[PDB]
C-alpha cells in the first residue's frame, strides 16, 4: 500500500495495445504494452484492449491487489533506569527484520537487541523501532524515551575515635538521602532510615576494621562507597 | 509448497500459445508461452495447446512438482540454568543452514551454536530456531524458553574469638539458605544442613587461618565467597 506497480500485457505480433480506467473503454489510460500505475493505495482494477488491424478483442480486466498496511511494532511504556542499572530493549511482535536505533549510535536488527549496560546518563533518550513484515511492507515506526538516573556522589564518614569495648560505637555521615548503608568489614549489611548509625555492643555489628558506607537516593541510585574508614576496638586492663 | 512457479512452453515460429487449466481444454488459464501459476501447495497439472494457421496440436500435459513440507527442527525441552552456568544450545536435526537467534542479539547458522558462558539473568529468554532443508524450503520456527535463577549475594560470618587448643570451635552465618558451605584455609571443604558449623579439636577442620563461607539456594546457585575471617587458634603455657 502506497507504492507503484506495473501492469503487463502479453505479446501480440503486430497489436496496439490500450488501457482503460474502466469497463466500457470510456476513458483510456494508456496506450504502452506495460505502462505503470502510481499511488496504488487499495485494489483496483485496469481494463485492456488489444486491437489488431483496426478489430479489438474481448475486454480484459485485471486487478491489482494491494496488500494490507502493516501494524506498528510494539514497544514498552516509558521506562526508567538509574545509571548503575542496565538498558534492556525488545520488541513483542514479530517481523522478518527489525530496524532499532538510539542515542549513542545504537542499532540493532533483532527483536532481542544486546542489553546497553552501564547504562550511564548519556545512554539516556529516544529509542526507535521500525519493522519489515516479510512481504515487502515496512510499518511506521514507534519509540520509547528512556530517562536514566543516577547515583549521588560518594559520602564522608565520621565515627568515633578508639573505643574500648563495651561503649556504644557511633558512626555518621554528613550526606543526605532517602536511606543510609553501612558495611561492616566482614560484609554484615545494615540500613537506617537516617545519618546516624549506633552499634551495641552485642551486636554482631561490633566490629574492628574498614568500615564503608554508601547513600540511597530516591529510586535507588545509591552512591558509590566512601573511602573506609577503621574503627578500633579496644581492650580494657 | 505454499510458492510461485513457471510454465513454459517450446518456442514455435508463428505460433500462439494456450494453457487450460484441465484437460479437453475446456477452460483456458492463459495464452501467454511462459504464464506463471500461482500459490502451488500440491501437486497440480496444466494442459498446453500449441496453434499454428488455426491448427492445434495434440495436447502437451505437464505436471508441476510440489516438494513436500518440511519438518519443523527439534529443540530441546525447557531448560534452566543458573547465573553461575552456562547455556548450551543445540539441535538434534538435520539442515542446510540453521538459523538461531535470541535475547541478546544471540545468533547462530549451526547446529552447535556457540556456549553462552556466564550466563546471568540478562541472557534468560527464549531462544528461536529456524531451518533450511537444502532443497530450497524454510521449516516453521520452534522454540525453547530458558529460565536462569540466581545466587543470593555473599554471606557474613561470625567465629568464635581466638581459641585455645582443645576448646570447640564455632563458626556461623546470618544468612538463610537450603546448605551451608564452608572452606577451611588448606581447602577442606564441608557442608552443613544449617547456619552453625561445629569443630572439633581432632577434625581436619581445626584450621587456624583465613575461612570463608558460601551459601546453597534451591536450586544450586551458590553465593559468592564470603569476605574471609581469621581463625586464631592458640597454644596453652
Amino acid at each position: 500500500t502506497g507504492t507503484d506497480a506495473s501492469l503487463s500485457a502479453g505479446t501480440v505480433s503486430g497489436a496496439s495495445y490500450a488501457w482503460y480506467t474502466d469497463a466500457g473503454t470510456s476513458n483510456q489510460f494508456s496506450t504502452l504494452q506495460n505502462p505503470t500505475v502510481n499511488n496504488l493505495t487499495n485494489d483496483s482494477t485496469f481494463y485492456l484492449l488489444v486491437t489488431v488491424n483496426g478489430c479489438p478483442s474481448a475486454l480484459d480486466s485485471t486487478t491489482v491487489v494491494v496488500y494490507p498496511l502493516t501494524p506498528s511494532p510494539s514497544l514498552p511504556a516509558d521506562f526508567a533506569v538509574c545509571e548503575g542499572d542496565d538498558i534492556a530493549l525488545s520488541t513483542s511482535t514479530v517481523a522478518s527484520s527489525y530496524d532499532w536505533s538510539g542515542p549513542n549510535g545504537f542499532t540493532s536488527n533483532a527483536q532481542n537487541p544486546v542489553v546497553i549496560t552501564n547504562a550511564t546518563g548519556s545512554n539516556a533518550g529516544v529509542y526507535t523501532l521500525s519493522i519489515v513484515d516479510g512481504n515487502g511492507c515496512s510499518s511506521a515506526d514507534t519509540s520509547v524515551q528512556v530517562t536514566v538516573n543516577a547515583a549521588p556522589a560518594q559520602p564522608s564518614m565520621t565515627t568515633n575515635s578508639p573505643i574500648c569495648n563495651g561503649a556504644d560505637l557511633v558512626m555518621s555521615t554528613s550526606a543526605t538521602g532517602n536511606s543510609y548503608i553501612w558495611r561492616a568489614p566482614n560484609g554484615a549489611d545494615t540500613t537506617t532510615a537516617s545519618s546516624t548509625l549506633t552499634i551495641v555492643p552485642t551486636s554482631s555489628l561490633y566490629q574492628s576494621g574498614n568500615w564503608t558506607l554508601s547513600v540511597v537516593n530516591a529510586a535507588g541510585c545509591v552512591s558509590p562507597a566512601s573511602i573506609a574508614s577503621a574503627v578500633e576496638i579496644n581492650s580494657i586492663p
